[PDB]
This record gives structure tokens, C-alpha cells and sequence, in this order.
């Protein structure tokens, strides 16, 4: 393999465009130079070996050289869910639907054998060329079922926007409802074009006014009440009032057939 160009750097390392000389594949690269790391290099890893869904970014192998670690990771070449969102705009909401429905089989599946991304966000949202949804990096993710005994979280993990207030507040959370909170602020980012608020916290004026419920603010006002009535369950405080996966898909606008 032979290294193209330069995809997406950052603290980790770079993923890097690698296409084979001779076999016509295309496969991308993380590299990650320990020196800072190596007990985290290898949960990655575990975690990925665990892995394989066609909504999330298939692992293929990695080669350790020197202080020098290569994970080799399916090429999504549609780019980032990110680089599709229009500010102050945001995109067709049946663009829009599509994509929260490949998310949350992404999720789905994630939590059914026990992984929690933790970081979920657009750019962590990569697409193919068919332009079909990928989970990516899991890095920051983590087991919290094994042996069908669920392990709550207490790590502060994530990017402030995204994630669920509970995890500012509570010691002790579940995985699963942070996943999902950070779902339905990706949701409201791909149909407002903006995101709500700096963090789900107290002194901070966006959030307490949504909880006031004053839709008639940005982003919400931007966006559709079928929509907005799915994001009110999402968006709660409370974890064990929020809605779940199984009745997200019962949800009014998650099966509205949209043009
Ligand atoms: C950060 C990152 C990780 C990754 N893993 N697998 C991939 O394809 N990528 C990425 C792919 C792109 C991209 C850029 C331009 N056109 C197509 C894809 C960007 C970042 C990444």
C-alpha cells in the first residue's frame, strides 16, 4: 500500500488516502505515533475486531512499526456528514430522514453487542459512495455490556454540544441514552443548520430556554413540528425519561413517508 493523500488529521495521528500499487483498492490509514496512548491504541482495536455492519466503518488489519501503529479502515469516499449541512440552513428533510434511519441501525447494532461510540457527531458520520451512512472512529468507545452485565459510565468522554446533560450532572450514567441525546442534536443539525447550544448546562442561557420550552427560537423555529415533536422526547434532562431506540422507530415522523 502507498499513501495518496492527507484525509483527516487532528491529535490521534491522520488518516491518510492509501491506494495499493497493484490490486486497484483504495483503504484508508490511521496512524498513531505512541509517544504521548499504547493501552488506548489496543481498546481501539479490540473494539473494532468486534465490529461488522454495513453502517459502520468496516476494520481490516493494523501493522505496529516501531513507535508507528496503522489501522487499516474501510475508505468512505462521499466524505463527511459535516461537509453536508448547510449552515443556517441545514439540508431536504428527506435527506434529512434517510440519514437518522441508517444512523440509528448504526446504533441499534452497537448497542446490541455491547459498544457505546460516545462521540457521536457528523464529523464522526462518514459516507460511502452510494452516499450511505458509516460509524466512525472508536477510539473514544468503550464495552459497557459483557456477558450480558451492563456497566454504567462516569468518564467525562465526548464534544460539549453533543453531549447529554446528565453526564455534566450525574455521577453514574447508562451508555445507551448519551448515545442517543448526541443522535438528536445530529438530528437538529441536519435540519437547522446550527447547533442549539455550547453544552447542556445551567448557566447557559440556549438550553434553559429549551426546556422552557421557547421553540419559537433558533434552531427550532427552522424546523418542521412533526420533527420538532420527535426531538421534545429526545432532548430531555432526565435519561430515564428520554425515549429509546425501539420507540424512536415507532415515532410519527420517523415513519412519515416524506418526498
Ligand atoms: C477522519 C476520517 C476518518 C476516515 N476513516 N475512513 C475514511 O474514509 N475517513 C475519512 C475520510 C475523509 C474524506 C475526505 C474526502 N473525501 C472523502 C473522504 C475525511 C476524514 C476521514
Amino acid at each position: 500500500w502507498d499513501l495518496v493523500q492527507t484525509l483527516g488529521e487532528g491529535a490521534y495521528g491522520e488518516v491518510q488516502l492509501a491506494v495499493n500499487r497493484v490490486t486497484e483498492e483504495a483503504v484508508a490509514v490511521k496512524i498513531v505515533d505512541m509517544k504521548r496512548c499504547p493501552e488506548n491504541i489496543k481498546k481501539e482495536i479490540c473494539i473494532n475486531k468486534m465490529l461488522n455492519h454495513e453502517n459502520v466503518v468496516k476494520f481490516y488489519g493494523h501493522r505496529r512499526e516501531g513507535n508507528i501503529q496503522y489501522l487499516f479502515l474501510e475508505y468512505c469516499s462521499g466524505g463527511e456528514l459535516f461537509d453536508r449541512i448547510e449552515p443556517d440552513i441545514g439540508m431536504p428533510e428527506p435527506d434529512a430522514q434517510r440519514f437518522f434511519h441508517q444512523l440509528m441501525a448504526g446504533v441499534v447494532y452497537l448497542h446490541g453487542i455491547g459498544i457505546t461510540h460516545r462521540d457521536i457527531k457528523p464529523e464522526n458520520l462518514l459516507l460511502d459512495e452510494r452516499d450511505n451512512l458509516k460509524i466512525s472512529d472508536f477510539g473514544l468507545a468503550t464495552v459497557f455490556r459483557y456477558n450480558n452485565r451492563e456497566r454504567l459510565l462516569n468518564k467525562m468522554c465526548g464534544t460539549l454540544p453533543y453531549v447529554a446533560p446528565e453526564l455534566l450532572k450525574r455521577r453514574e450514567f447508562h451508555a445507551e441514552p448519551v448515545d442517543v441525546w448526541s443522535c438528536g442534536i445530529v438530528l437538529t443539525a441536519m435540519l437547522a443548520g446550527e447547533l442549539p447550544w455550547d453544552q447542556p448546562s445551567d448557566s447557559c442561557q440556549e438550553y434553559s430556554d429549551w426546556k422552557e420550552k421557547k421553540t419559537y427560537l433558533n434552531p427550532w423555529k427552522k424546523i418542521d413540528s412533526a420533527p420538532l415533536a420527535l426531538l421534545h422526547k429526545i432532548l430531555v434532562e432526565n435519561p430515564s425519561a428520554r425515549i429509546t431506540i425501539p420507540d424512536i422507530k415507532k415515532d410519527r415522523w420517523y415513519n412519515k413517508p416524506l418526498k
